[PDB]
């Protein structure tokens, strides 16, 4: 009952308990939403010419035989997502060897996929998509040290309480484009961590474009932490969003607004854009992000900032875009962005400003000195007029009769 149109076969929500028959010249087959209950050699014996492979969401306990994929040596891309409870037998991707993405969120799999020999005939192998599973600890295999290519490794949502030096040695000299850790967890990773001089560098010798560290709380203790343990990793792009521990409370003493040393493992990093929305910072600190000193892009967007200290951007002066919209800030003290030469745009809106006089003065005249950097409009508490539109009236000795 498939639409077999060209080079495509769309099989998809067909109630078929098997791989129906298919003409031999396809290279497009989509099977998801089907009973198929398990795969073999025989499932594609006669579509030997396919490069892209779907198989998501089948019944429950898909079973993939060895040698399913024997001799598809110009399949690129499978995607096998969505299969509760998957089982592999361990020589179930065989003769893959030009696959270069491959895809199994939700199949409640474990360390042991990534452990054992399941991938190791994926020399191909760019990009992993590994999300929502059950891999409590990141362990690869020797062979990952031959996969030349391999820089997408995506494991959101799974619980994985740390990441360490040697579970990570087999990425050793790897560059990931995409290491995307976010929401899992980190768990084990804090202040009272016992296992920090054992855990050492996860990243040692390893190289990243952007590292995805969102929803992982990341109180400041633990950024530190993490940060000097890490030290000297280079990364181009961090993002931290919805660190949902990060930022102080006068409800729980222990927890700290980050501070001028709480990124200084970063100090080394490259780190080109910093992403820290989202968060729960009150209070922009003396030098906390005087390490970045590459920084061309940083946001500070929707966190619940009401104080920005004389020098919180000490040793930016290379960065282009700031965003500070969307926190609780009334004021900012006279000159704080005076030394951000480079900047190009400015957030400042969806703040609660006072555009009382004097104190709106520095504000308001800045704003329209550089009004064409400004993205979006701050706009005055009470009134709702622009900030850029504030003229204060000057002090009355200043201009004498
Ligand atoms: C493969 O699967 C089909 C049914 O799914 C079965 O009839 C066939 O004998 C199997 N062949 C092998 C080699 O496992
Ligand atoms: C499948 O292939 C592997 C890896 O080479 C082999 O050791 C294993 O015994 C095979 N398993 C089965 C169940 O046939
Ligand atoms: C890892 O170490 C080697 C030296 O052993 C170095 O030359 C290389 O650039 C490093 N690789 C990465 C990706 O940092």
């Amino acid at each position: 009952e498939c639409s077999v149109i060209g080079y495509n076969a769309i099989c998809i929500n067909r109630g078929l308990h098997q791989v129906p028959e298919l003409p031999a010249h396809v290279n497009y087959v989509d099977l998801s939403l089907n009973s198929i209950a398990e795969l073999n050699e025989t499932s594609f014996s006669r579509l030997q010419d396919l490069q892209f492979l779907k198989v998501e969401q089948q019944t429950p306990g898909l079973v993939i035989r060895n040698n399913t994929f024997r001799g598809l040596s110009s399949l690129i891309i499978l995607k096998l997502d969505y299969n509760q409870f998957l089982q592999l037998e361990t020589g179930a991707f065989n003769g893959l060897a030009n696959l270069e993405v491959l895809t199994l969120t939700q199949c409640n799999l474990d360390g042991a996929v990534l452990s054992g020999n399941f991938f190791k005939p994926l020399t191909s192998l760019e990009m992993l998509v590994l999300r929502d599973n059950n891999i409590k600890k990141i362990q690869p295999a020797s062979f990952f040290l031959n996969m030349r290519r391999f820089h997408v490794l995506d494991l959101t949502f799974n619980k994985v309480k740390s990441i360490c030096e040697e579970d990570l040695l087999n990425f050793q000299g790897k560059h990931f484009t995409l290491l995307r850790l976010s929401s899992i967890t980190l768990q084990d990773m804090n202040e009272y961590w016992l296992g920090w001089e054992k855990c050492g560098n996860p990243f040692k010798n390893t190289s990243i474009t952007t590292l995805d560290l969102s929803g992982n709380g990341f109180k400041e203790s633990m950024a530190k932490r993490f940060f000097d343990a890490i030290a000297g990793t280079k990364i181009q792009s961090l993002i931290l969003s919805n660190s949902y521990n990060m930022g102080s409370s006068f409800g729980h003493t222990n927890f700290k607004d980050p501070d001028n040393f709480t990124f200084k493992g970063l100090e080394a990093s490259g780190v080109k854009t910093c992403d820290l929305s989202k968060s729960k910072i009150f209070a922009l600190l003396k030098s906390v992000f005087s390490h970045f000193t590459d920084l061309e892009q940083l946001t500070l967007a929707q966190n619940e900032i009401n104080k920005i200290d004389d020098n919180a951007f000490w040793g930016l002066t290379h960065l282009k875009e700031l965003a500070l919209d969307t926190n609780q800030l009334k004021s900012v003290p006279d000159g704080i962005f005076d030394r951000l030469t480079s900047l190009q745009k400015i957030w400042l809106h969806t703040n609660p400003w006072d555009c009382s006089c004097p104190r709106i003065d520095y504000l308001s005249r800045w704003l329209n000195k550089n009004s064409q950097k400004e993205q979006g409009s701050a706009k005055c508490s009470g009134s709702g007029k622009p900030v850029r539109s504030i003229i204060c009236p000057t002090s009355a000795s200043l201009v004498p009769r």
